[PDB]
């Protein structure tokens, strides 16, 4: 082997040198002390985290078995809630409290605004989601379709000035929306110049300052004409460029060239659900590229850098400085997979989220300061480091994951509760014991959030010998779910999120339906949320008017202790009712599900891409994660196990599909089809494997099956 041995752990070379040679100095900490404290943690913390996967299959046992054991057709609830009860699976719910979490950010306790994930391992996307902070409004505005192509604003090779024009007069009503003038319109203003701390707009007639003079933020260049304009708004930055040189600049009634919006606040970079990381050699990659953005080196080649911070004049005089990057959290993986980037004596692989803890933690210590060794680059001003954890069940993994962070910090010699948590509400058992979780992090908590993949996929396995479920497109709109959204931030309101932590939702997928985003993504912010996923840097500037128009924080004074879910609402289990489906909305449903499948496996399973713009079966675009392949499989897993569908119709979707994933996949001078030759294809038979398989998978997670799939095509592709 190419290991090296330190106590009972056998160490993968590449992780060795890596963290020996770039992630270790300029920490100050010992590089032996460090791995005795790797080896001690392993150690001391395994077994329990065995014990809790052991807890989520004993749990599924006797929910299996309780909906075997029931011939009474619809179920009842006041049964099902005491039975939930007796087996632990439903906690007492705690006395009410407030978060005593401190050292955190202003970006987390107070700004609310989009937050991007972005997958780790690709240096090009961090790097931009991290420059994603600040962005072109105009951009946004002409290269999406929030701008129709009529009359006749048509995109071309060239710039269109009908087009152009209408992106002006987007972003003038915008200003007027956000940032309303004493009298008049920006639409005529005419110039803009700084006059005793005051901001003075010009139009044709007379002349305005601010409805709201506290808006006025700062501005670059001489008061006199300056070459920007700052404002404030939500606590959300604009900045109007002022150039009457620029092209367009030259057709501006004010010489406006950009609009520039504060966007992605923080950033989310992963190592979980987006990224295919199956080794020592893809972490490292992974790791490497979380150290450069805490040193602030990592540079990206196309023919590139971090942004530089931005500096302002302040309206009353003297200069200020605004950060220029997004504000940093990692997501580590969650408590279920074992990676052989270290294995013990016995040849066992070690649990994959105790490294992600040392490792990442480790990194991370670079952003909280700025040198020769260590870049020129800060995250952190406060001191924290923030950790987004996956798929947790229950309070009882909570605790553990903050047990986990309290003895990193004292292998890393960090102040306790350094190490800051994002607790994700993704599975049945946190929604239903949510406040316990929130409790069992009380000290370290900065970011609570929904999404819809992996909690349906969750709450498909969970009830899977209940019954047929709906649809997955229905699934959006079922009652578990919208309890469950609301349950979430009212959870989070009543702990004191508001003013402390994010109450986050979840990821716009359609990448290309910008118009659409803008039209319905502002239910989020309506909703409580401080923040929520976006799928690019393009879509956070566009997502980030929704926070100019909506107050969040007032939206959150005003559900302040309300109660809109009942534990009722958050179990009802999503039964298709009888004879609920024409015999073409099953054929429909199956295609839709395998063309998810194969679309998003063969790019995992042959490329090592877990996040791309993916073709959907009616060739929309979506950047979905790991976790459709979770609500997929489980959902075919669930017809099949009722025998809605049988085994001929699963494979021949899956035929039929293949070759349109091959087709959507033209472009790629990398790609391998699957068809006509199936089942010599690694990536359809994982799709396969994925279904058949899916009831008997731990909670419905793909990850043994997928990791299994893409190591083998790796060593395929080896020899
Ligand atoms: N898969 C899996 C698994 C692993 C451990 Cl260590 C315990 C229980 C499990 O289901
Ligand atoms: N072409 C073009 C273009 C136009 C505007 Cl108004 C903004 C950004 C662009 O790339
Ligand atoms: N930038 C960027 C980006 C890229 C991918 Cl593949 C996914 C999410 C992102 O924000
Ligand atoms: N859906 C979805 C999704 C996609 C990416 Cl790229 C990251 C996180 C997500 O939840
Ligand atoms: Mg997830």
């Amino acid at each position: 082997t190419d290991r090296v041995s330190v106590g009972n752990l056998r160490i993968a070379r590449v992780l060795y040198d890596f963290v020996n040679n770039e992630a270790l100095p300029g920490t100050d900490i010992d590089p032996d002390s460090f791995w005795a404290g790797v080896d001690k943690v392993v150690a001391d913390l395994t077994p329990q985290n065995q014990a809790l996967l052991n807890a989520r299959d004993e749990l599924q046992a006797q929910i299996d078995k309780w909906h075997r054991r029931r011939v009474i057709e619809p179920i009842d609830m006041d049964a099902y809630r005491q039975f939930l009860t007796e087996i632990g699976y439903l906690l007492p719910e705690p006395d009410d409290f407030t978060i005593t979490t401190s050292g955190v950010d202003a970006e987390i306790t107070t700004t609310a605004g989009p937050q991007l994930v972005v997958p780790v391992l690709n240096a090009r996307f961090a790097l931009n989601a991290a420059n994603a902070r600040w962005g072109s409004l105009y951009d946004a505005l002409y290269g999406t379709d929030v701008i129709p192509e009529t009359d006749g604003a048509e995109k071309g090779p060239t710039y269109n000035k009908v087009r152009g024009d209408k992106v002006i007069a987007y972003a003038r009503k915008f200003l007027d929306d956000s940032v309303p003038l004493s009298s008049g319109s920006f639409g005529d203003a005419t110039g803009f110049t700084v006059q005793d701390g005051q901001l003075v707009v010009a139009l044709p007639d007379k002349s305005t300052g601010l409805a709201n003079p506290g808006q006025f933020a700062g501005y670059t260049g001489a008061a006199e004409s300056p070459t920007s304009v700052l404002l404030i708004n939500h606590g959300l930055h604009i900045e109007i460029l002022i150039d009457p040189e620029s092209q367009v600049g030259t057709t501006d009634r004010a010489g406006v060239k950009d609009v520039i919006l504060e966007s992605a606040i923080t950033t989310i970079m992963d190592f979980e659900d987006s990224v295919a990381a199956v080794d020592a050699a893809d972490k490292v990659l992974g790791y490497r590229n979380w150290l450069g953005l805490n040193k602030g080196d990592l540079a990206a080649a196309v023919d590139r850098v971090l942004n530089r911070d931005r500096n302002y004049t302040a309206p009353g005089g003297g200069q200020f400085t605004l950060p220029g990057r997004s504000l940093m959290f990692v997501r580590n993986v969650g408590h279920l997979m074992t990676n052989d980037a270290i294995v013990d004596t016995d040849g066992s692989e070690v649990f994959e989220g105790i490294m992600d803890a040392l490792f990442t933690g480790l990194i991370a210590i670079h952003g909280l300061k700025a040198s020769d060794v260590n870049g020129p680059l800060i995250n952190s001003r406060t001191g924290s480091i923030y950790i987004v954890k996956p798929k947790m069940h229950g309070p009882a993994e909570v605790a553990f994951t903050c047990e986990l962070f309290s003895r990193v910090e004292d292998v890393l010699g960090l102040p306790q509760n350094t190490m800051k948590i994002g607790i994700m509400d993704e599975e049945r058992r946190t929604t239903v014991n949510l406040k316990a979780c929130i409790k069992a992090a009380a000290d370290r908590v900065v970011f609570i959030n929904t999404g819809f993949l992996d909690r349906t996929g969750d709450e498909i396995h969970t009830s899977m010998e209940a019954g047929p479920m709906v649809r997955k497109g229905t699934m959006k709109s079922q009652p578990w779910i919208l309890a469950y959204e609301d349950h979430n931030v009212d959870a989070g309101l009543a702990a004191g999120f508001s003013g402390r932590a994010q109450v986050g939702k979840g990821m716009w997928t359609m990448t290309e339906l910008m118009a659409d985003m803008v039209e319905t993504k502002i239910a989020q912010p309506r909703a409580g949320a401080s923040t929520a996923w976006v799928p690019s840097p393009t879509a956070a500037t566009l997502h980030a008017l929704h926070y100019h128009q909506v107050d969040v924080a007032a939206v959150q004074q005003g559900l302040a202790g309300k109660r809109r879910a009942t534990i009722e609402q958050l179990l009802t289990i999503p039964l298709a009712k009888e004879l609920a489906w024409a015999p073409d909305e099953i054929r429909e449903e199956v295609d839709n599900n395998c063309q998810s499948i194969l679309g998003y496996v063969v790019r995992w399973v042959d490329q090592g891409v877990g996040a791309s713009k993916v073709p959907d079966i009616h060739d929309v675009a979506l950047m979905e994660d790991r976790a459709t392949l979770r609500i997929s499989s489980q959902l075919l897993a669930n017809w099949l196990r009722h025998g809605v569908i049988t085994s001929a119709d699963v494979r021949a979707s899956l035929e039929r599909m293949a070759p349109l994933v091959d087709r959507q996949n033209a472009g790629d001078v990398a790609y391998r089809p699957m068809a006509p030759n199936f089942d010599d294809s690694i990536a359809f038979l994982a799709a396969q494997e994925l279904i058949l398989s899916g009831a008997q998978q731990p909670n419905g997670y793909t990850e043994p099956i997928l990791h299994r799939r893409r190591r083998e095509f790796k060593a395929r592709a080896a020899e």
